[PDB]
């Protein structure tokens, strides 16, 4: 009832921006969802990405789970090209140490681009296993 994830490729997101971003250890993985695959981090800090969900959605949630991360500043974008963006919430995360944080941010705004800016971690490695955006589709993209 609502509240789809809105944030994966199977729903039509991809990312994209990715400064350190690793072949064999994929960013594909976010937006796919295999426990056995994560993201981290060569060594950039800061380290940001965009994804692109294509269309209008509207989000409610956002649902991450991730390892290492100290200052996570999420930035929206509500246009048509990777450009005029606005500070949505930055937030501090708590040092995760063996502990699955699953981060219920409850953000309200619509969205067409997202960039995850995290500037810097408790570890030097940082590595977001899954996230997601809790809302719906309100405008399909070629339709």
């Amino acid at each position: 009832m609502r509240k789809i994830d809105l944030c994966l490729s199977s729903e039509g997101s991809e990312v994209i921006l990715a400064t350190s971003s690793d072949e064999k250890h994929p960013p594909e993985n976010i937006i796919d969802g295999n426990p056995e695959t994560f993201w981290t981090t060569t060594g950039m800090f800061p380290q940001e990405f965009i994804i692109c969900f294509h269309k209008h959605v509207r989000i409610e949630r956002l649902v991450i789970q991730s390892y290492f991360v100290q200052t996570l500043k999420i930035e929206k974008s509500t246009s048509k090209e990777p450009v005029d963006f606005e500070q949505w919430i930055e937030k501090d995360l708590v040092h995760t140490e063996g502990q699955l944080q699953n981060e219920e941010i409850v953000a309200h705004g619509s969205a067409t681009y997202l960039r995850f800016i995290i500037v810097s971690a408790f570890d030097h490695f940082a590595s977001v296993h899954s996230v997601s955006a809790e809302g719906t589709v309100v405008s399909n993209l070629s339709s």
